[PDB]
Parts: structure tokens; sequence; C-alpha cells
């Protein structure tokens, strides 16, 4: 018998702009006559909840609530509860979230690095990495896009934020993607964007071509006698 | 009531070449003089366990037998079973561990990536990546090699085997590890040992330095 | 009356992983109804022998087995017992062989060359050398490799662990493999892989082509 709370998260926010809160029961019987409220750090009224789902596949009840809040007060650091009244359990049950924060802020560092060309010559497909380090805390955000139309979300794929080994409490994040060698012979700007609270504008992004080196090559041919 | 046991995995197989099935009796009452056992597929008996583990801080007893076999034996799939008697638990319970053969064989293809350009100006650290991609199955073991000498496991930092996008049956894994510049700037081969079970040695290994890749600026060409 | 066993070795494990043993009879006169008990250090027996060989043309006689043991008991020191009964003497001909552990572990060392300039003139053959040096004991177990495909072993040559002029416990070998070419001249990598027991994880190889000897900075030319 523990209910779990998801507090608002940075991806979710940042992709569907409809910031929710919700908090869901597990391991409870598949009864009725149970109602779920939200409350706020001052326990104010709240919204009524939407989207009832469906009992676990072993045969227990779940539900979750639905409410709104504000990121000028959710920033604040204060606690926000969600009031379940299980008819088995006399004492409601209430989880709190929040985000006590007060941690080393810094900006996340973000890097591309091209194809590894031992990779272009089999010649079907090459992978591109854009690896995001030094930052705290979690929820961060990463989207490809090409030439303004973002990519389907099928394509590229995401690890998720773990610690650095030399730095305290710092995490670090990859994300790769994968484009035909046909298309990448060719030519597009294939950006990386990533999107965090700590950046001063939220959003930062850095872009790599097939040219972004050969660095000045010269050609001499001395000539005696010709 | 919980009960569990850890099949030898293949980094746990590589790190000391010891294999050894063990078991996990975990979310019980912590209690005293517990005994775990095994079996082998047609009964006979095991070899003698010893070095029992201790209570978890948590009001939990964890029991660890240390049962020993032969790769050969565990390759060719002898059924084991973890036998648990103890005064608290009233029936002997059984439990059936073995490996699915008849999984997809493919060969890791390895690349290994240099640090950003962008990221050597700091004149700080470098993190150096080690990509290997298009496998089958899981469970692979990836250490980072200097030269000569192996470098710790507590520096360096591995992901897990997560599914590849684009090719289902197929999976990939990141190696990545940090150094100061001035190790990146005297030589430092940093190779990447990387050993999975569908290799013809089951172990290869790919080398890259800061003098690699650099393309070729003069053209001289002398004419008479 | 002289029996000769066969111990396993680390090529021989290495180039089947099909381990066996097999321990042999000379120097008998021939009889018949001649069997080998093979029992461990322990006294329990093991699979029968097979495959009963012929007597040698030479007045005398000869008996091979076959066997399967994980290589944990032999690595700890089980001493196999293959004991040949004969109508030569009552007494049964009990022999035993075991393994050492005194022996410096030192590393082999490896390095490639490449075919000679005045035999790619004559456009025929070449011929690229693996060499082997200063390690202990002998175990070196080399192979060749061309994209990822295993070559057939007729079209190489392995020489014995000659041990060094001044090195007192050192020894070395070679290895060449003969080639075609205009093979050569396009390419194939053509990497050796030796295989020793002190390196950290068995196995090391190294790699050279036509590309290996040069700059890498500049491409003079000459042009008439
Ligand atoms: C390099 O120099 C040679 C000699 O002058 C000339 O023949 C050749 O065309 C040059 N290559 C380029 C790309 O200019
Ligand atoms: C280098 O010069 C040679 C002639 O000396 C020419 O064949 C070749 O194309 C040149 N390389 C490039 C990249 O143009
Ligand atoms: C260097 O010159 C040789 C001789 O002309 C030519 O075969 C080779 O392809 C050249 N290399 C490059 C990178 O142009």
């Amino acid at each position: 018998i523990r209910v779990f709370a998801i507090p608002p998260s940075f991806a979710s926010i940042f992709l569907t702009k409809s910031t929710k809160l919700t908090c869901l029961v597990t391991d409870l019987t598949t009864y009725d006559s149970v109602t779920i409220s939200w409350t706020r750090q001052n326990g104010e009224a709240v919204k009524t909840h939407t989207n009832i789902s469906e009992s676990h596949p072993n045969a227990t009840f779940s539900a979750v609530g639905e409410a709104s809040i504000c990121e000028d007060d959710w920033n604040s650091g204060e606690r926000f509860t969600c009031t379940v009244t299980h008819t088995d359990l006399p004492s409601p049950l209430k989880q709190t979230i929040s985000r006590p924060k007060g941690v080393a802020l810094h900006r996340p560092d973000v890097y591309l690095l091209p194809p590894a060309r031992e990779q272009l010559n089999l010649r079907e497909s090459a992978t591109i990495t854009c690896l995001v380090t030094g930052f705290s805390p979690a929820d961060v955000f990463v989207q490809w896009m090409q030439r303004g139309q973002p990519l389907s979300p099928e394509k590229y794929v995401t690890s998720a934020p773990m610690p650095e080994p030399q730095a305290p409490g710092r995490y670090f994040a990859h994300s790769i993607l994968t484009v035909s060698e046909e298309e990448w012979n060719t030519g597009e700007t294939y950006t990386c964007v990533v999107a965090h609270e700590a950046l001063p504008n939220r959003v930062t992004e850095r872009t790599v071509d097939k040219s972004t080196g050969k660095p000045t090559l010269y050609n001499v041919s001395l000539v005696m006698s010709d």
C-alpha cells in the first residue's frame, strides 16, 4: 500500500506547456467510492481530476489525480500534497512533493561529435552524438531539428542523467541520432537543442555539418628545369 | 518471503574468471543458522559452499551462498535449483534457472571517438567515448586500457545495453572516460577493450591517439 | 617398459575449446585385452576412452583414448591417472602428470614486419612476418586474420619457443604468411594475434599495412 506522487517535470512542462501534477495510487483492491483531491502548500481548493485510469494487470485498482499549478509558486520550494481517502484505510494517505533545490547550480555544456570515418565506409548509416555534461539538477530535455522541422521521436534516442565521477553531485547525459550516409554526404545542419532551467534563456543549441573541419589544406609544386 | 538468485553474468565471469552461482534470500526476518543449497539436473550433490553474508541494516537478513561450477558445465546448461532450509521456512522451495539458447548472434562493431575540439580549449579535461553498436545479445563488458596495466572502474562510467531504435534485435552501449589535458598531450594511446561472446576470440580492442585522424595538409609535388 | 602421456596444452585449449587427455603406450610388445584406467586424484573415474589406436609398426604397442575435464580442476592441479593394464607384467602400471607454478610470468612482445622491397619487384608472391619475443613459458598460439575471417592454418607457419641469446629465462618464436602481391597492394590489413598466459586478457593483436610507413603529414611526388 504505497502511493507514488509525480511533481511537475521539466520534460512535460517544455513539451506540452500544459503543466500538470498527478499522484497515482497502487496496491489497492478494485473498489469504488474513493475520492482523490489535491492540496497546495496552504491546502487550497484545486481542480477536479479527470481521465481515470484502469486497474493494474494483477487485479488491483489504480487512479490518478489532476490539477494545475504555476511556475511562480512552484519554484519557491513550497510543498504539494494530494489527499487520497481509501475506504480500507481509516487514515488517508498523503504524499508530499516539492523542490528543496539550494544546490550548486551550473550551466550544461553541449558538444557534438561527427561520425567516425570507419563507420562512414560501409555506406549504410551514421550516428551523431550530443554530449551534455556538468549540469545539475536532472530533468533536462533534448530534441533534434532538421531545417526547422523537428525529427520524429521514433528516430533518435536519449540517455538518462547519471553522476559525474570528477564532480560532486553534477549529472551527465547522452543523446544519439542515426541518418543515412546518403543524406549525410550531401548536407544538413542537424541541430541539437537542450532545455535546462539553469540556462539564462533556458534554451541553447549547437549544430554541426560535414564541412566543419578541413583547416586550409595547401598544395606546393616546386619546379626546376621544367 | 522473497526468493531470488543471481546467475553469473558475463561481466561477473570476465572480471575474475571465477564463475559462481549465488542465491539471494532477502526481505525476511533477521535470523541465524540459515541453510542454502543447490542441485544438478540429475540430482547430484553440489560443492560445499561457505562465506555466508550478514543482515541488512534495514531489519533484513541477507543470505549468500557461494556455489562454484565450471564454465563448460554452465554453458552446457546444467539446470540448478537453490534449496533453502530454515526453521521459520515451513516447506522447501525450488527455482529453475538456465539460458534460453536460440538467440540472434551478431558481432559488436566498435567505433572510437576523440574528444571535442571546443572542449580542448578550457585545458581542463577531455571525455573520450567508446561506442559499441549492432550486437546480440546484451550483457557486453567494457574496460579501459591505457597501456599495460588496467584502470579502476571508479573513474570511468559505462551505460547499460539500451535497445537500438533502428535495430530492434540489436543493441548499443556507451563508455566514456575523463582525463586531464596534459595526459592527452603526451601520447596515451588509450585503447578500449570490449568483450562479447560472439567475437571469434571473445575479445577485441580499438585504439585512438591525439595524432590520429588528422588529414594531410601538404601535397608537395617536385617537378623537373 | 615406458609409458608417456600427453598433458593438455595452452594452444590445444584455444584451438578447439574441446579439451581432452591422451595417454600413450610404447616400448611394449603388442597385445589385446589391454584397458587404460582413467581416475582422478580423488579416485572417481571419468568418461570412457575411445579410438583404440593400432600398435606401432616397430614391434611395439600403443593405445590412445579421449577425456573431458573442465579446466578448473587442471588449474587447481588435479592429478589425472592413466592406469594401462598389460599382460607383460602383473602389476598395474600407474602414472600421473601435473603442472608446476614456479615460472616467471613475463608478457610477450609482438612486432610485425612488411615484405622486403626487392621481393615486391618480381610480382609473384610476398611474405609477411609476425615476431614474438621475451616471454615465459612456451605458450604463443599465434594465428592470422583478414577482414574478420580466419585464415586456413596451412598458409602460415609458426616456429618453436627458441630461448634468447642474452636473456636467460626468455624465449621467442616466429610466423610467416605468404600472400599474393596484387592482394597486398590493395589493403588487406592482415593482423597477427598472439595468446600467452601472462597477458592480462590472454589475447593481444597488432597489425600493419602499406600505409603504415607514411608520415601522414605530407605527400611528396616526382612528376616528369
Ligand atoms: C597540386 O599540385 C600539382 C603540381 O602543381 C598539380 O598538378 C595539381 O593539380 C595540384 N592539385 C590541386 C588540387 O590543385
Ligand atoms: C595531391 O597531388 C596529387 C598530384 O601530386 C593529385 O593527384 C591529388 O589529387 C592531390 N590531392 C588532392 C586532395 O587534390
Ligand atoms: C599521394 O601521391 C601518390 C602518387 O601520386 C598518390 O598515389 C596518392 O593517392 C596521393 N595521396 C593523396 C592523399 O592524394
